[PDB]
């Protein structure tokens, strides 16, 4: 069936908890398998340190970005960026995971947690699963953010994984 991941998650070196997420295989098989590996860090590379970097409340939190950490890196299992799947899933709601891009088939390994329905992106981000436990470890994060993205505290994925 499909995957479940999680990230455990830091706030200024104190732990916040786990989010649990479920990665959708059974419709954007691709995106899924990126996500996938880049929790494991089976590929040599991945989420493992990284940070949340851009966090504005009532909107969502971003994440992804190993290479830079200022949302200007990160790869995938592919190569730099791969095309956008299909768009399928819709930004429906909180607890949403959804690809961050710089435009059109510029998929990476940045991606983010809604915290609110954000339907104005459907048709240009790639949706590609769900919270399915923590979205109060993700309204904690949601807490420590601003208008501009700056966070108050450093937000780290201290691990990850997959559960099955």
């Amino acid at each position: 069936g499909n995957p479940l991941v999680y990230l455990d998650v830091d706030a200024n070196g104190k732990p916040l908890g786990r989010v649990v997420l479920e990665l959708k295989a059974d419709v954007v098989p691709k995106t899924a398998e990126n996500f996938r590996a880049l929790c494991t860090g089976e590929k040599g590379f991945g989420y493992k340190g990284s940070t949340f970097h851009r966090v504005i409340p009532s909107f969502m939190c971003q994440a992804g970005d190993f290479t830079n950490h200022n949302g200007t890196g990160g790869k995938s299992i592919y190569g730099s960026r791969f095309p956008d799947e299909n768009f399928t899933l819709k930004h429906v709601g909180p607890g949403v995971l959804s690809m961050a891009n710089a435009g059109p088939n510029t998929n990476g390994s940045q991606f983010f947690i809604c915290t609110i329905k954000t339907d104005w992106l459907d048709g240009k981000h790639v949706v590609f699963g769900h919270v399915i436990e923590g979205m109060d470890v993700v309204k904690k994060i949601e807490s420590f953010g601003s208008k501009s993205g700056r966070t108050s505290k450093k937000i780290v994925i201290t691990d990850c994984g997959q559960l099955s």
